[PDB]
């Protein structure tokens, strides 16, 4: 289930006062590289004016099962392709995406093994390797608004090679001269981008590298290619790897299942027991939001994994159970003070709280023992083992009505 986010200015009319780029990664899924550097993009960065569209992932369904494609190979997909595959119609969303006359480049990213060199080294440094590379299919676009890849290639590598972390990873120009007998390089997307006069780039980073090398090495592309368009930008942190690394590892990261309260995408524990879903709903129909744009769900046996790109969040033991939406909100006692906390809230206790008693209404306070409400209840009144987090400060309450869910309320004890 790909996506297309813009990034566009505040103000309307100037989305036509620059040049439109697609940003594009994962279409293999087990290259995480292109795809956290997409999340950290959307997240982190203003267009001024102009438009970048963004598919921050555009194999999910393998990204998901860190797999480099369920399906085969997605980027063989955009020449002859059966009616019949199970990627057609994703392919034909990239294709349309692609084409539209409000896109003038299109670039992609990719991870790729050991570093490209134009001349054969060794095992890891050879002509036959993709990592630290830019990749364009030809020099010239006749067409293209902006027809000269090869010189927007060549600036684009000098602006990545002014930022090197090691010597290794400098960057070179691969031109596979596609249309001139590269039969594999023909049926993949940057060719159709190209044939629909698009200029079209293609980058690198090397498997390598640590995420967050690679992740750095990727926006330094893409903040290249958009100083060639001249489309403005802004950022608000500074580019290296240590910061990227703290913006991947984000611990203000969250995930909303369904109208369960928000949980930290960090620190989970490993392993969520007798977690309420709804019943007779396919887990990619469940409703998932965060604040970044790689996460989702994805059955395991008997286990709901919770994914942030290929990073696994925890491991759910579903409960499947109705959820019955009737109950909006629950009179809690927070800390002395009586409130309305509504149903998938978060609400922080300095003290202590004492859930309202409702008449068809059971709470169950998961890691307070004796329904529990009606109840004073303190951190020492916890086993610690129940809680979400491995901070052991974060514990669900569950109301039902009263073989059905009538929904959450987490404690942060702050
Ligand atoms: C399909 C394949 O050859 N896999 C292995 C045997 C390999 O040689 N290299 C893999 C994959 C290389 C790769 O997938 N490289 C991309 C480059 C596409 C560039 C451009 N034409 C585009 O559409 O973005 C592609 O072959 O699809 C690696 O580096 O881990
Ligand atoms: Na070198
Ligand atoms: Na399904
Ligand atoms: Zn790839």
């Amino acid at each position: 289930s790909m996506e297309m986010i813009e990034k566009a200015p505040t103000d309307l009319e100037d989305r036509d006062k620059a040049p439109h780029l697609l940003l594009l990664a994962g279409i293999q899924g087990d290259e995480p590289g292109g795809f956290n550097a997409t999340n950290l993009f959307l997240m982190h960065y203003s267009v001024l004016k102009g438009l970048v569209e963004v598919v921050p992932v555009l194999n999910k369904p393998s990204m998901l099962r860190n797999h480099r494609g369920l399906y085969g190979d997605m980027n063989r997909k955009f020449a002859a392709l059966d009616k019949k595959d199970p990627e057609y119609p994703t392919i034909q969303e990239i294709k349309s995406l692609i084409a539209k006359p409000n896109i003038d480049a299109v670039l992609h990213l990719h991870d790729g093994g050991g570093y490209y060199r134009p001349v054969y080294v060794d095992a890891m440094l050879n002509p036959k390797r993709w990592g630290n590379c830019f990749i364009i299919d030809q020099d010239e676009v006749k067409g293209a608004k902006f027809p000269n890849l090869l010189a927007f290639a060549n600036n684009t590598i000098e602006s990545i090679n002014a930022h090197l972390l090691h010597p290794i990873e400098e960057y070179h120009l691969k031109n596979t001269r596609t249309a001139q007998g590269d039969t594999e390089m023909q049926k993949a997307l940057t060719f159709y981008a190209i044939n629909q006069k698009k200029s079209a780039f293609a980058n690198e980073a090397s498997k390598e590298l640590p995420l967050a090398s690679r992740v750095f090495y990727h926006l330094q592309a893409i903040e290249g290619l958009l100083n060639q368009l001249n489309i403005p930008f802004k950022r608000d942190f500074e580019l290296n790897p240590s910061s990227v690394h703290a913006l991947i590892n984000d611990k203000s990261l969250w995930a909303k299942i369904s109208s369960l309260p928000k949980i930290p995408l960090f620190n989970l524990r490993p392993r969520l027991n007798h977690f309420p879903l709804p019943h007779n709903t396919k887990i990619p129909q469940i409703p998932i939001e965060s604040n970044a744009y790689i996460v989702g769900l994805v059955k395991n046996k008997q286990e709901v994994f919770l994914k942030y790109g290929n990073k696994l969040m925890t491991r759910l033991s579903p409960f499947y159970i109705e959820f019955d939406p009737s109950l909006e909100e629950v009179k809690m006692q927070i800390d002395n003070k009586d409130q309305m906390v509504k149903i998938g809230s978060v609400v922080e206790v300095k003290e202590s709280f004492y859930i309202h008693a409702m008449d068809n209404i059971r709470a169950n306070v998961i890691g307070f023992s004796v329904n529990e409400a009606g109840y004073t209840i303190r951190f020492k009144d916890f086993q610690k083992r129940f809680s979400l987090d491995k901070q052991e400060r974060i514990y669900r309450i569950e109301f039902y009505k009263n073989n059905a869910f009538s929904g959450m309320i987490l404690v942060k004890f702050v």
